[PDB]
């Protein structure tokens, strides 16, 4: 049959790459992925955080963050 | 015929499904893989959304992960 | 003492029957239950989805859905 | 006397309790059984709700399951 | 190194004491803690519930409640 | 150098971090301990909040527990 791509294997392939993470509650990040665990907690470097003010606006740059996997909506490998 | 939810998803592997997330985001896409949390990997994705003006396509995406913590409902072949 | 009815045993008794599921976020379904797991993920056939537009309005019919147990608010055996 | 939350619920089996869910739904009902997730089965249920016009009874229900993912607070004999 | 204070050890130290619990969704309680588990479910006695009507208003007194750990935002040992 | 999220937090023990919770509460504080759920104990805390008038300090607190179910993001030395 097809190739099966498990979720945690997809994320694993993302390490070293700039990814885009959409978090619940209208906050979005672009960052390079350094690690993750089974809960889909992630460590991003070189981050840009985007929000939505009155469309998509950058609201911050940061060196390093942790994003909580309990708060992730969607991840986009390749980063946009 | 008792159908386990995971066995329903498993049958959809390589097919298009329709996924209604929490927060009125909806995604049509080809299911590539999944886990017991209903974390899913979708390809060939159209993102729908809701705009004051019905349901509008607001995006096209390739390989994503949708967080199972954030899924509401899944329509096999929707 | 009384009869104890465990939650997963209640759902088990629902198999084959039309149930009513209230999901978080003002979406409601009536469907025949075909399976479920320990997370309260469910497979419904013959479904009517109701929402709330400006009271309770039917918004869709579907053949088969999966409802995520992480998003369930309440289940009503017998279906209304 | 340390009281484990589950041992508090266990004592309520066969009695009326008051359950405040997430999202301003509230339920008075007779507790029939439960699990460690605070999934609960309630009988003889009155559903309260909030309406612009206080707390209004918006429904009467028989045997339900209330999802523990969605519970905020539980009042023994409320 | 420093003293490490694990979350469940902090709560353990609170038993017998009046604590303040902020729950998600703008509801707050002050109560004496009688028990808790690994999910951060808690049993409070002698409770005051505060809400926010049009600032912080007391909305109820209760003898005993259970607060669901899935709905806790923050706990404050010492109680304000 | 693969960095596990828990190993990132572990390095912050005894240092100030910045924690963005769900619901637009934000907390600067000294990390005292944590668990795999990202439950955390913070000291010497300033609570920020959002007020129609930017980001306003709305409180000062001592030893709290922040619920990991309710964390969005964590900035080491923010």
């Amino acid at each position: 049959g097809g190739n099966i791509i498990l979720p945690l294997a997809l994320i694993d392939k993302c390490i070293g790459n700039r990814i885009y993470v959409v978090m619940k509650g209208d906050k979005e990040f672009s960052g390079v992925l350094r690690g993750f665990d089974e809960y889909v907690n992630m460590v991003l470097d070189d981050v840009q955080e985007y929000g939505f003010k009155a469309k998509r606006v950058m609201v911050n740059r940061l060196e390093t963050i942790l994003l909580s996997g309990n708060n992730v909506a969607m991840l986009v490998p390749g980063g946009d």
